[PDB]
């Protein structure tokens, strides 16, 4: 029976399967037929002799492999996949792999085995797909993800068939993007992959001396420099980055050089191939800010080349980005004055706009209104959803101000009250003295009050949604109780009343406190309890923040916003100044490209 | 007192043996008295773990039929109930990380290896008293 037979190759006992070669004569059955193989899976009498292992050795391998020769199944009988959907392509060469068994990895190629099965099972897939681990589904790939180079050695060089090492999968991926995927940032995942990643690509040369194995990218165009800063791993992004092959027929892929050193100086030089792409896709660098959601980002940014790479671009694009920023201020300033002063002023507003130097200052209600306009949206759409370097969080409270009170200023001149003509000078005042903090200059050290400006941004905005939305809504309630005609003109003495009571004017209208001295106390006193809590919740969230994480994120933020101003300035300028100040040098190395300078001093090596 | 040697002479004897599953006037086994004496040093920590092994596989060994774990106090309390009331963590951790390499008393093992495909393990632990759906009381209600 079937049975019997699935159940002693677990056994390990070549005795009690004696005489069964015979037995396939007379009843014309293969050993790769539906009976011969599980129903559910298709798991086969090999797959199952490599699963149970006595010691790693199991002498019925080569027996069934007995069988199947004087059948006429070689190349079936060894290349049968699984057939189910979970475990799906696996076949026996890469359960040998699995379990190193290096002396039965032999003996599946020599006999025939095909080595560009592809193990495409949901089981096989990443993490965020539902699988459990993912090498690229590949045998060659699934060696090296075993920490097992001899395998490595052995499908390379082989006087059957060869390993393809440019070979992808079904996602694109080659050998190397799998090595990237099943990195770690542990001691010991740190260690062996950047030993695999030097033997491959070495071995890809000697091979192939025309492509390089980085050149290949994937379905989504990355190289595995690009991949290791979409997951975040930092001891392959490294390695990559520190990458000198002492290996002459390799040389000309290396990315670290040595120009020259004379003696404690030593003249290090790191290449700029991926990391400012002048006129290409898409770089390194942009990938670390505009995509990568990882922790690791911090300590990513705090590799060797990139901590003075960002420092070339802000010494030539810092200081010129923020006078033109000063400037710009400036020409808002201005055309708000020439608005102001030249008013006809007669008291009734709005005005014939017929005449043509009247018809000038119409155009300065276009560019100051739709100015404070765009700042007042985009602040509230990024806190549903305080760039300190230039100019500190202080003044994106006190600009959104200045923007609050122009929107209003809109609005009374179209209602038509002239009583407009307060405000509109008001705001006036503060955007001159808005000027102020231009003078501090430009910051690059960080403080820890910088994280602590945008939560003071954050809550006092919603401490003023929170004061007008009861102001009107209490103001509206009491309406409701005016059940008598009342007048649509009283909900306008309501809210009058009420913003004298909070500030204390006491110049009021309807609301006297005579009437009901008993219920107008314990409102007012109630009205004290709830303000001075919500003042409350602005220091605790203060205090409750400058105490354990702030020692580390304060030092976190600011250098990850310092390095996304400075990509948004780059994204600022069109592709013809862009090949203008573009950093680093052309080097003839070996038998020319776009690296970048980098000294070093050292006085242990000689 | 941290001395096998006389558990040695006493459960083994030509005379009269030593009753493991005895209790006491509080109702506590030989287990439970080692819950007590726990402390969460670093020497105390160690041979308890060591005794506590030793005696369930010799209770297995002398009597298939139960478990020493299984009999309760007069509150009702298994030794891994006992060590969340007094909150020694060496004891509890040890019960939970209870993986025996005897064969013969395989079956009251809490820690599992279900499948190794390389670099991922699996792991599996027993939920019996962690999560008492129809039962009295749990473990995890009495750390809380």
């Amino acid at each position: 029976n079937r049975h019997m037979l699935f159940d002693i190759v677990s056994r390990g006992s070549t005795a009690e399967l004696e005489g069964f070669l015979p037995f396939l004569l007379a009843q014309k059955k293969r050993l790769t037929d539906e009976e011969f193989r599980e129903a559910s899976t298709g798991k086969t009498c090999l797959t199952k002799a490599l699963m149970n292992l006595n010691g790693g050795k199991n002498d019925t391998i080569p027996m069934l492999i007995d069988i199947a020769e004087k059948t006429g199944n070689l190349r079936e009988f060894i290349n049968s996949p699984f057939r189910d959907v979970y475990y799906r392509g696996q076949t026996a060469l890469h359960i040998a792999i699995e379990r190193r068994c290096k002396h039965y990895v032999e003996l599946l190629v020599e006999k025939g085995a095909d080595v560009h099965a592809q193990a495409r099972g949901r089981f096989f897939q990443p993490k965020d797909e539902g699988g459990y681990f993912y090498f690229g589904e590949l045998p060659l790939s699934l060696a090296a993800c075993t920490n097992q180079p001899d395998i490595v050695h052995y499908l390379t060089e082989n006087a059957h068939k060869k390993a393809d090492i440019r070979r992808q999968d079904s996602r694109g991926n080659t050998v190397l993007h799998a090595l990237v995927a099943i990195a770690d940032n542990t001691r010991e995942n740190t260690k062996f992959v950047t030993k695999v990643y030097d033997l491959l690509v070495i071995k890809c040369v000697k091979l192939y001396p025309d492509s390089s194995l980085e050149a290949i990218f994937n379905n989504d165009s990355m190289s595995p420099l690009m991949m290791a800063a979409k997951l975040g791993k930092i001891g392959i992004f490294q390695h990559i980055i520190r990458l000198e092959i002492k290996d002459e027929e390799a040389r000309h892929l290396s990315r670290k050089f040595r120009d020259w050193a004379y003696g404690p100086v030593y003249s290090s030089l790191y290449d700029l191939s991926m990391l400012d792409t002048c006129g290409e896709e898409v770089s390194v660098l942009e990938i670390l800010v505009y995509n990568s959601k990882v922790e690791n980002r911090h300590e990513m940014l705090a590799v060797e080349p990139i901590n003075e790479l960002l420092r070339d671009k802000w010494q030539k694009f810092g200081a010129v980005s923020f006078y033109i920023s000063v400037v710009s201020y400036l020409i808002a300033m201005i055309i708000f004055t020439l608005i102001a002063y030249y008013r006809p002023m007669d008291g009734t507003p709005p005005y014939p706009y017929r005449t043509t130097m009247d018809y000038m200052r119409l155009a300065g209600e276009i560019v100051t209104l739709l100015t404070g306009v765009v700042f007042f949206i985009t602040n509230i759409k990024d806190l549903f959803m305080v760039n300190s370097l230039f100019i500190d969080g202080s003044f994106q409270l006190l600009y959104f101000i200045y923007s609050v009170l122009v929107i209003i200023t809109a609005v009374l001149y179209l209602v038509g009250i002239e009583s407009y003509l307060a405000v509109m000078v008001f705001a006036l005042v503060l955007g001159w003295m808005n000027a102020l903090y231009f003078t501090r200059g430009l910051k690059l050290t960080g403080t820890y009050s910088i994280m602590l400006q945008k939560i003071l941004f954050k809550d006092l905005f919603r401490f003023l949604l929170v004061y007008l939305l009861f102001m009107i809504g209490y103001a509206s309630a009491l309406v409701s109780l005016l059940n008598p005609c009342r007048d649509s003109s009283t909900f306008s003495k309501f809210l009058l009343d009420l913003f004298k009571l909070t500030i204390g004017m006491g110049d009021l209208e309807m609301i006297n406190s005579a009437k009901y001295p008993a219920v107008f106390i314990i409102l007012l006193v109630t009205y004290i309890i709830l303000t001075f809590v919500l003042l409350l919740n602005m220091l605790i969230a203060l205090m409750g923040e400058t105490v354990g994480q702030v020692s580390k994120e304060s030092k976190q933020i600011w250098k990850l916003q310092w390095a996304t101003t400075i990509l948004d300035i780059e994204r600022s300028f069109p592709v013809c100044m862009r090949k203008a100040f573009r950093s680093g040098e052309m080097v003839t190395v070996g038998k020319r490209r776009w690296c970048f300078r980098v000294d070093e001093v050292n006085w242990s090596h000689w």
